[PDB]
């Protein structure tokens, strides 16, 4: 009975909960470890353009530096992942 | 050959494609029209609380005050709407 955006956005909690520890915080290598996993055609896109984007987004996104990423932490970096699909639907190239 | 998570991203940039006008933005009466069809489950919740989400929410996510809802504050409706869900997923009650 859920829409397909609600399917996406509960499938999208449940994505983050997949790569947790106990305090509800994705560390660095389970962060590289979901991304690899979840968006390896994005990743690959990157990589084409010579961006290793898994090299600096743990870095970028501990926004208060706590060595982990937290729920707005990641819905930040989800974002950053649909700014550059948006922007690529307005014929920028990938990874811009 | 995208992933569930690619293919939900993708989706998201296509969803807020269906409400645009030609600046790219959304305006007041599309963007209660996206929730009524994206989002109804969501919002029965919310109004079994009592909230009428739809009441306030093009002006609390029009934060530059210009009367459209552009990609960026786009996103952080549905970051409000994530992280109701992930309030949820921890036990607290919907649309809380
Ligand atoms: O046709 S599919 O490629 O299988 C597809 C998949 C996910 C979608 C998400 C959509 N909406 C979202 C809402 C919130 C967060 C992410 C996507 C809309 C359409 C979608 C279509
Ligand atoms: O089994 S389903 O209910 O049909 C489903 C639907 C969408 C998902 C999105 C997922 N990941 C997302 C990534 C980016 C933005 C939104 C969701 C993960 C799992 C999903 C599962
Ligand atoms: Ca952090
Ligand atoms: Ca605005
Ligand atoms: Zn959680
Ligand atoms: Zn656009």
């Amino acid at each position: 009975s859920n829409t397909q955006a609600e399917r996406s956005i509960i499938g999208m909690i449940d994505m983050f909960h997949k790569y947790t520890r106990r305090d509800d915080k994705i560390d660095k290598p389970s962060l590289l470890t979901m991304m690899k996993e979840n968006f390896p055609n994005f990743l690959s896109a990157c990589d084409k353009k010579g961006t290793n984007y898994l090299a600096d987004v743990f870095e970028k996104k501990d926004k208060n530096e706590d060595k982990k990423i937290d729920f707005s932490e990641f819905l930040s970096l989800l974002g950053d992942i649909a700014t550059d699909y948006h922007k690529q639907s307005h014929g920028a190239a990938p990874c811009s």
